């Protein structure tokens, strides 16, 4: 299929970037497949999962709730397939590691290979935030690891402006 976004700056074949909130440009483009940066507990209180969240009026985390309550939490690394509620068809829910909190930045590869399994995803930079992982990091082991067609979305102006004039 064809998607409706727009503004994005190639940074490889299959790798796009844009300084956007990514909850404003999945209200847009309404994409198949919008990516959560979780935690294992589905909690989404800030950042990403909470402004996702917000968005949905807090559908999003009643949904959560129950799958948790069924499957117990993510793995570190891992992911499930959600609703997209009023913001996409589906949302990706991709847990990166907590540097801050010990766990092994490579997780972060594992994270990002969640991706692969979706031909098109509008995402932001997993563990880049709260999570504690440096964002340049993020974006490589992004472009390292993801084939498939992944349009990143970078709230902060500041770190957009310095990501894209870094190598990969
Ligand atoms: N609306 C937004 N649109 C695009 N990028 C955003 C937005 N908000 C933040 N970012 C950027 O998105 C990047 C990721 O920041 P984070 O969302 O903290 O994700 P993590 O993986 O580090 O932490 C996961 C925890 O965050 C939540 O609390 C969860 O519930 C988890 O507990 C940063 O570069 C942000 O500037």
């Amino acid at each position: 299929m064809v998607n409706s976004f727009s503004g994005y700056l190639k940074l490889t074949d299959n790798v796009y970037i844009k300084n956007a909130d990514i909850v404003e440009e999945a209200k847009k483009v309404k994409p198949t497949v919008v990516v959560n940066a979780a935690n294992v507990y589905l909690k989404h209180g800030g950042g990403v999962a909470g402004a996702l969240n917000k968005a949905t009026n807090n559908a999003m985390q009643v949904e959560s709730d129950d799958y948790i309550a069924t499957n117990g939490p993510l793995k570190v690394g891992g992911s499930c397939v959600l609703s997209g509620h009023n913001l996409a068809k589906h949302c990706l829910h991709v847990v990166g590691p907590n540097v801050n909190k010990g766990e092994d930045i490579q997780l972060l590869k594992s994270a990002y290979e969640n991706f692969n399994q979706h031909e098109v995803l509008l995402a932001p930079l997993l563990s880049a935030g709260i999570f504690g992982a440096d964002p340049i990091h993020s974006l490589r082991v992004c472009v390292d690891t993801v084939r498939t067609n992944v349009y990143l979305a970078v709230f902060d102006k500041n770190l957009y402006d310095k990501l894209v004039s870094s190598f990969l």
